[PDB]
DNA sequence: CCTGCATCCGTGAAACCATATGGATTATTAAGCAAAGCTTCTTTTC
């Protein structure tokens, strides 16, 4: 379904903020322009801000859990250091 | 002067005035923004 399109969204976000290029995620319209030029596609077309908030909105809680769990896999070296000093 | 004793010092187990002043705080406004809502094009139904 659309869940796979969201998977490529967060994966491109993972590469994007992983390679020290941050400022293009927090602003939204330029980010959607970036996603449209790299050629992601939900239902045969480009991405609208309404369409973006729908596809983020129309979404299941367990799938969201799956997406953040998949997202945390690249950022493992940060989290091991993060929790090694919090084992109280 | 140099051999010979003493010791002793270390060492561990008040109030105000005045005057700037600028930095800190508050108000005030332009920008912007997410969310909503027209307007037309497809898409699905009988």
């Amino acid at each position: 379904k659309n869940i796979d399109t969201v998977r490529e969204i967060i994966t491109v976000a993972s590469i994007l903020i992983k390679f020290s290029r941050e400022d293009i995620v927090e602003n939204r319209a330029n980010f959607i322009a970036f996603l449209n030029e790299i050629g992601v596609t939900h239902e045969g077309r480009k991405l609208n801000q309404n369409s973006f908030r729908k596809i983020v909105s129309e979404l299941t809680q367990e799938d969201k859990k799956t997406l953040i769990d998949e997202f945390n896999e690249g950022f493992e070296g940060v989290y091991r250091y993060l929790e090694m000093y919090t084992n109280k």
